[PDB]
């Protein structure tokens, strides 16, 4: 029931539908509205009442919910206005680009209490929704993210926005600029040690099944080049934004290692077999994870 939830099965709504153009429009930090627009491959009108049988329905429930929509066999888009309980109230043609728009209305109105403790909360939740939004942002290479708000009586600002550039460290760049760039060094994948193996208890035979493929960005372990807190440490799992607590942790504290008073940057996506992965995520052979990836930071901050 938070504002990052309800943004982030949007994000992934539109990315299910193969948009390459993905716009996030708030009004009043989310409070007032939360919008977003993409170049999906939109609807067909045979699934409109299917759509609300997941997000669409509780978000029916929560909030007041309008989809514009648009499928490329669709002659004319469609837009639609839902009641609470996921039933539409209005189904009208509406000219549109290929793709589906789907717009949040006073979110938790129905629940004042949950209203009230998110207006009061305004600023947590909306730093989270930031955090979650830069975790795709990062992520997602050849699509085009952006984010704007409007506050009250006050102009819309643009918060942040990606051009579709096919690498991470550009997205990265688009994010955070450039000056973050220069203390990054790119993550480098190395076999794991002797020594780390006998800490974790592996044999070369444990290690022979490496399925791991770890890349990213950490920030140099020059002192004072790392960051003063945690505030932008993004994990990912086959491209899906998570937070591993003893990648973490072990991130961290290596860094810590040579960097005490500092916390890097981090962005690090680990490409695994999907069926390695269960439900906190367990990864099979994690323990060979952690190997790899302290041999590998070690060898890359070690001068």
């Amino acid at each position: 029931l938070s504002l990052s939830t309800a943004v982030k099965e949007l994000v992934e709504n539109s990315l299910d539908a193969g948009a390459t153009n993905i716009d996030l429009k708030l009004k009043d930090y989310g409070v007032d509205l939360i919008e977003v627009s993409d170049n999906g491959c939109g609807v067909e009108e045979e699934n409109f009442e299917g759509l609300t049988l997941e997000a669409l329905s509780s978000l029916c429930a929560l909030s007041d919910v309008t989809i514009s929509t648009c499928h490329a066999s669709a002659k004319v888009g469609t837009r639609l206005m839902f009641d609470h309980n996921g039933k539409i109230i209005q189904k009208t043609p509406y000219p549109r680009p290929r793709g589906t728009t789907v717009s949040v209305q006073q979110l938790f109105s129905t629940l004042p209490v949950r209203h009230k403790e998110f207006q009061r909360n305004i600023k947590k939740e909306y730093a989270k929704m930031v955090q979650v939004l830069h975790a795709y942002c990062i992520i997602s290479a050849g699509i085009r993210v952006s984010c704007t708000n409007q506050l009250e009586q006050g102009k819309r600002q643009p918060v942040v926005c990606t051009g579709g550039s096919p690498s991470i460290k550009e997205n990265i760049g688009s994010v955070f600029g450039q000056k973050q760039l220069q203390s990054l060094i790119p993550f480098v994948q190395l076999p794991p040690s002797d020594s780390v193996c006998e800490e974790y208890g592996l044999s070369c035979s444990d290690a022979l099944h490496n399925l791991f493929y770890i890349s990213g960005f950490i920030s140099q372990c020059t002192h004072g080049v790392g960051r003063s807190s945690t505030d932008r440490q993004f994990f990912f799992i086959n491209r899906r934004p998570c937070d591993p607590a003893k990648v973490c942790r072990l991130v961290n504290e290596v860094y810590h290692m040579y960097n005490r008073h500092q916390y890097p940057f981090v962005v690090l996506n680990i490409s695994v077999d999907s069926e390695c992965v269960d439900i906190q995520i367990l990864l099979q052979e994690e323990k060979l994870l952690l190997a790899v990836l302290k041999t590998s930071l070690i060898g890359m901050f070690d001068s």
